[PDB]
C-alpha cells in the first residue's frame, strides 16, 4: 500500500532538481518506512483472518492516534 504524502513531495521534489531521485531518496525510505508499519497492522489484523485488513479511514485516524506519531 502506498504513501501518497511522500509520493507528492517527492515528485515535487524531483520536478524541482534534475529527476534527483537519489539526493530525495530519504522520501521513497520514509514510503518504505510508511509500506512496513501498514504491513505490520494487516498481519497484526490478519491474526483472526475475519475483517478487511488493510485499514479503513476511522482505523488509520485511531492507530496514527496510538501511535502519537507519523509511522514514516
Amino acid at each position: 500500500n502506498p504513501c501518497l504524502s511522500e509520493s507528492d513531495a517527492s515528485t515535487r521534489c524531483l520536478d524541482e532538481n534534475n529527476y534527483d531521485r537519489e539526493r530525495c531518496s530519504t522520501y521513497f525510505l520514509r514510503y518504505k518506512n510508511c509500506r512496513r508499519f501498514w504491513n505490520s497492522i494487516v498481519m497484526q489484523r490478519r491474526k483472526n483472518g475475519v475483517k478487511p485488513f488493510m485499514p479503513t479511514a476511522a482505523e488509520r485516524d485511531e492507530i496514527l492516534r496510538a501511535v502519537g506519531n507519523m509511522p514514516y
